[PDB]
């Protein structure tokens, strides 16, 4: 994904500010992320 498994910290601080608590990256390539809340 876009954070993951590159910059997993990055895609997950990333997530996480825009008021999400948690999520990962979206798909294989690096698109977007994955957040717990969309």
């Amino acid at each position: 994904g876009f954070g993951c498994p590159f910059n997993e910290n990055e895609c997950h601080a990333h997530c996480l500010s825009i008021g999400r608590k948690f999520g990962f990256c979206a798909g294989p390539l690096r698109a977007t992320c994955t957040c717990g809340k969309q």
